[PDB]
């Protein structure tokens, strides 16, 4: 089993913290050449180290702000990656912001237009920049998350809400235009205990929810080759 | 029949040319004092003259432009209907913009992003401005004007389908808020012959279309008393 992704080239956005770094760390566990990409420099070069200690293959990072990033700037990144990796074989998009949780009446239009802007704008452009190198994979995965609120809207979800809808959109045309071609695909975490969800529900206790490592199972089913035929779908990760 | 929507006040975006024109002069036939906004100006002086000649009551029109205005600009805009109308019963979001029909990897990114900006961001800015006149309302009327790509994306839908699904989680979050105080819902006019409609569909033969005053029955209905019920829901003009 631990050779699953041997010769698999991955790239994981948010690879810094929560779900994201528990992808990153568990795709390189089973034998991937991963690429992490976030924000934050040190926490970048933490993953990278601990990656090192588990697999003794020290990762590559990039530095891509999402809030602010043009389309050159994505276009620059992959340039970089193609100096370094031939294809790329999985690409999950897994960085996000959450925004205001509270009435549509109180939703700060600032933060409602960064939350489209990161999860949405940005997610799209990077995918452009990343796409020429996904076909050269022999059966590449490009895997978007939702949320259960980007398929029915709740009260205070505001701008996640809309922004999650848009990603359930964006992955739809993907795998449209990208039949026998790519495997395009949401992943919808569920509750899962990180800062972010920490935020959204604060007076929660987080030990009654899943971890990261829990939830593993569909981020690995995605990238191997059981899901080679499964494409323009969304996937709970907690059924 | 003739006075329908007699004291209703009903805010039309896109009034001026397309389904929000035809909304707009059609809810004016059926007694509503209307309030037209759009960008330009010559045209939204022209609907207004047309509905002064079929009605004999001259509507106020506004200048918004969605693509740029900031919500200062929309509570402005607010600040100026309270001056002159008491309440909203009904607000109309019909604007949109279309941007690329083409394969996601030739996408404009400034042109995805526009999209985004006026069909999500902005309409959400001016929905956050007009609550108060439309909580006014003994039962005020929201509706958001959806596609089919915004309930399942196709291949070359690129930034309007994400916007779409955007519209439909707004929709949903706002109505599941607004229970038992607004209605709020979503039309899907289907293809329906307008300039918008022509550029999508370049080769379609417009006369194969219904025309925007074929699918009023379902404008009409969600601004009368028999939708009061009816809300969070998803109606397709052309079933
Ligand atoms: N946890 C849940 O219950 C839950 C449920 C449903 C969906 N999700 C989704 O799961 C994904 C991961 O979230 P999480 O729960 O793991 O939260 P998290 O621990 O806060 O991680 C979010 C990641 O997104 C990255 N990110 C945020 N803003 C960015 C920006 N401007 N530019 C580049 N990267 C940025 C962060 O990077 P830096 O740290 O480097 O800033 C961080 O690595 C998100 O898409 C979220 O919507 C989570
Ligand atoms: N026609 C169809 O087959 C079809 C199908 C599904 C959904 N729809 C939806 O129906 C709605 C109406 O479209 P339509 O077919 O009637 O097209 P249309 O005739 O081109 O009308 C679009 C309207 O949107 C307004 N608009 C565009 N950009 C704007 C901006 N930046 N600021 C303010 N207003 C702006 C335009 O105003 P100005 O003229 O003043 O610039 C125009 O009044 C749209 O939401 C569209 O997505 C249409």
């Amino acid at each position: 089993k631990q050779d699953l992704l041997n010769d698999r080239i991955i790239l994981v956005t948010g690879a810094s913290d929560g779900i994201g770094r528990e992808a990153a760390m568990t795709y390189a566990r089973y034998g991937a050449t991963v690429i992490l990409l976030g924000r934050n420099e040190e926490k970048l070069r933490q993953v990278a180290s601990h990656i090192n200690e588990e697999t003794g293959r020290q990762p590559q990072w990039f530095i891509l702000d999402l809030l602010t990033c043009t389309s050159e700037n994505c276009q620059q990144l992959a340039q970089r990656i193609v100096v370094n990796y031939p294809r790329l074989d999985g690409v999950l998009h897994n960085a996000g912001l959450l925004g205001d949780v509270c009435p549509m009446s109180e939703q700060n239009p600032q933060v409602w237009q960064d939350v489209m802007q990161i999860n949405v704008n940005a997610t799209f452009m990077l995918t452009q920049a990343l796409l020429p190198l996904l076909l050269k994979s022999d059966a590449g995965s490009l895997v978007f998350t939702s949320s259960s609120v980007g398929r029915q809207g709740r009260a205070n979800w505001g701008a996640y809400a809309a922004s999650k809808f848009a990603t359930e959109g964006m992955m739809q045309v993907l795998a449209d235009e990208y039949q026998q071609r790519l495997r395009v695909n949401c992943i919808n975490p569920g509750g899962t205990r990180t800062a972010m969800r920490a935020s959204a529900f604060p007076t929660e206790d987080p030990q009654k929810l899943k971890t990261p490592a829990d939830i593993m199972p569909l981020y690995l089913w995605l990238m191997g080759d059981d899901s080679r035929r499964k494409t323009g779908m969304t996937f709970d990760a907690q059924p």
